[PDB]
């Protein structure tokens, strides 16, 4: 189990309310522990406590020495545009040498595009 | 009237239908002409015939001698994920120092979200 995509030594904790506690040897078997529960969204370690800490919420992110913080999986690596069911895109386009504007021109002649996402040279345009 | 957005110079034509056909003495007089119509989207002005061709879909570039192509304004900026009714977000955090799996976590873990974005230090949740 990946646990290279977050810092082990920043000591990130996060004060979201627990679903569980318990103590494990690294931070990767309390990753394991977090996925073993449908509704753990991210989890706490601490390096010298050993206490792990699975939670449900969002993140609360605060200071807190020994602790780091993890995602339920580092599998997830999208940061533009990112919808949790995944969602085809309506359409897909080379907008090479064009401004946003165009793209945004392309959603509003697009029957049911509700937003429009325009990142190196694609116009991408999606339905909600 | 701001026509920079797009390049004049460039030969670049959309072959989309038209709703309007006129001629005009410059590129900004048929942007003028494309807001004047609700439906217009973009436009294709000809620097040779000055023919502006007034479009409600989304473009289709295609080279042509003399051809610019503008979007109904060059106001539209954005094109980090675009909602086009606007949309405020459920939630904007400091998320700097942590990877996108901990902003998919939080997304997760937030009632109603069903999309989010991290664009520099900045996760941000939004519902449909
Ligand atoms: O590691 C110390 C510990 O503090 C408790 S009370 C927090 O809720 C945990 O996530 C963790 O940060
Ligand atoms: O400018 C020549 C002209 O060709 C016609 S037939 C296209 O639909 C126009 O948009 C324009 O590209
Ligand atoms: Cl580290
Ligand atoms: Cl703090
Ligand atoms: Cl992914
Ligand atoms: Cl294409
Ligand atoms: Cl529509
Ligand atoms: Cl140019
Ligand atoms: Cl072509
Ligand atoms: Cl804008
Ligand atoms: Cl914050
Ligand atoms: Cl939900």
């Amino acid at each position: 189990l990946d646990v290279s995509c977050f810092a082990h030594d920043k000591n990130i904790g996060s004060r979201t309310e627990q679903l569980s506690v318990v103590h494990v040897a690294s931070a990767q078997d309390c990753m394991k522990e977090c996925q073993a529960l449908p509704t753990c969204s991210h989890f706490t370690y601490n390096k010298n406590s050993k206490k792990c800490h699975l939670k449900a919420g969002a993140p609360e992110f605060y200071t807190y020495t020994g602790d780091m913080t993890g995602p339920r999986s580092c599998e997830h690596n999208c940061s533009d545009a990112c919808w949790m069911d995944g969602n085809n895109p309506l359409a897909v386009w080379d907008y090479s040498g064009q401004p946003p504007a165009l793209c945004w021109a392309a959603c509003m002649g697009t029957p049911g595009c509700d937003l429009y996402t325009f990142q190196g040279m694609t116009c991408k345009l999606y339905s909600q």
